[PDB]
């Protein structure tokens, strides 16, 4: 059975969350989670909004919670790092500046245009065009950046936009997704199963396809996260994800300490 965990969530330390870290912990304990990893935002020179992170304060707060809740739950201190290859050396300096336990690499903007509701990213672009541009940027990151553990939300582009049906289909992006999955596998990176959109059967179908093909292409490591910016979680969505992961033939989730896989 898979370790009960959440490896992607945000508290007031992130620019777009105002949640109490203690509340994530008490919610996690009430559900019976064995391990959690805070993954606060850092994105360099982000368009329209600063995603900065106060490392002294962040580490101090979580370090206190680790001590207080030591006997009840395992707590890790991680990072969701927005990647843009233009800032690779600055990004690497930041990641190397503190002893993060776990790092997610995510694409949140492309060419200083944010991928989000109401931005220029989706303007006069078909959903297929938007999906292709987003996945090409992800592939670029996987090919040229190595300082992370797991690749965040491949379906991110399907959260937003003006389309009636925002879903992403594996079949319509098969070649690029194969390239991404194989590159992750060969570099021994984890694939993140992100439960944000799991209320939608089409999201389940997409991740099921991701999982089965990752396995086919040599994938070993899977991380699981809610992406919750508040403490209240959608546990049904998490349970649905856990079922897919097991069904696809993964018998363990990957956990990390100081960015090294736990044995
Ligand atoms: N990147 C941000 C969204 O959070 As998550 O990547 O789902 O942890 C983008 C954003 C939030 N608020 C404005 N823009
Ligand atoms: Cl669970
Ligand atoms: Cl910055
Ligand atoms: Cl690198
Ligand atoms: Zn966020
Ligand atoms: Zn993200
Ligand atoms: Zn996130
Ligand atoms: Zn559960």
């Amino acid at each position: 059975s898979l370790k009960k965990l959440d490896y992607h969530f945000h508290s007031h330390f992130s620019a777009d969350s105002e949640e109490l870290p203690r509340k994530h912990v008490t919610e996690a304990i009430a559900h019976g989670l064995e391990e959690i990893c805070f993954t606060e935002h850092r994105d360099f020179y982000f368009p329209g909004m600063d995603f900065s992170l106060n490392l002294p304060e962040y580490f101090q707060e979580i370090n206190q919670l680790q001590a207080e809740f030591k006997d009840k739950i395992k707590i890790k201190i991680g990072l969701e790092m927005g990647i843009d290859l233009r800032f690779k050396s600055e990004i690497n300096q930041f990641i190397d500046s503190a002893p993060f336990d776990f790092v997610i690499a995510s694409v949140h903007e492309i060419g200083d245009i944010e991928v989000y509701d109401g931005t220029e990213f989706y303007l006069q672009k078909t959903k297929e065009e938007a999906q292709r541009e987003y996945l090409l940027a992800c592939l670029d990151v996987v090919q040229n950046f190595e300082n992370y553990n797991s690749f965040g939300h491949l379906d991110y582009v399907a959260r937003y936009g003006p389309y009636t049906d925002k879903s992403i289909k594996f079949a319509e992006n098969r070649e690029i997704l194969f390239e991404i999955l194989r590159a992750l596998a060969s570099k021994e990176k984890a694939l993140e199963i992100n439960t944000r959109l799991f209320d939608d059967p089409k999201t389940e179908q997409f991740y099921s396809d991701l999982l089965i093909n990752f396995k086919r292409l040599g994938g070993k490591f899977i991380t699981l996260g809610t992406d919750s910016h508040i403490a209240k979680r959608d546990w049904l969505s998490i349970h649905k994800a856990r079922t897919l992961i097991k069904k696809a033939g993964f018998h363990e989730l990957a956990t990390f300490s100081g960015m090294k896989i736990d044995k």
